[PDB]
């Protein structure tokens, strides 16, 4: 399947899951694309009401209050060779072309890989200081 695609990158999967999120964050997760060694796509942008109140009910979050609710965050999945892997390292790879992206754009992205406990590869959002919500 994948033989002949020299560079693999998951553009089109991730375009789709990007739409209604911060076009912001959109221009910096389609540079970190680019730029990016591990191929991966966006598994989760918007998330509704519903399933928030859900992650609360189960004890995913203390909080109703997300930036995935108001277009402010995407979680990634790497896409090693087209197989998704939950690998720490994948993600600290992501993590250094949304950096570089975010970078060149002017733009302070958080990543959940810099938690300060509980440290999560996949969360990439903008900052609450500078985009409020
Ligand atoms: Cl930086
Ligand atoms: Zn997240």
């Amino acid at each position: 399947s994948l033989n002949d695609i020299e560079e693999i990158r998951f553009t089109a999967r991730s375009e789709e899951n990007l739409r209604g999120v911060h076009p912001d964050l959109v221009r910096v997760i389609r540079l970190a694309l680019r730029y990016s060694l591990v191929p991966f796509s966006v598994s989760e942008g918007l998330r509704s009401m519903a399933r928030q109140r859900e992650m609360v009910r189960a004890g995913s979050s203390q909080t109703l209050r997300s930036r995935h609710l108001t277009g402010h965050a995407v979680d990634v999945v790497a896409m090693p060779a087209g197989v998704v892997s939950w690998e720490w390292d994948y993600y600290a790879q992501i993590a250094v072309a949304v950096r570089r992206a975010a970078r060149e754009c002017g733009i302070i992205v958080e990543w959940g890989g810099e938690w300060k406990t509980l440290k999560d590869g996949p969360h990439f959002q903008l900052t609450f200081r500078d985009y409020p919500a």
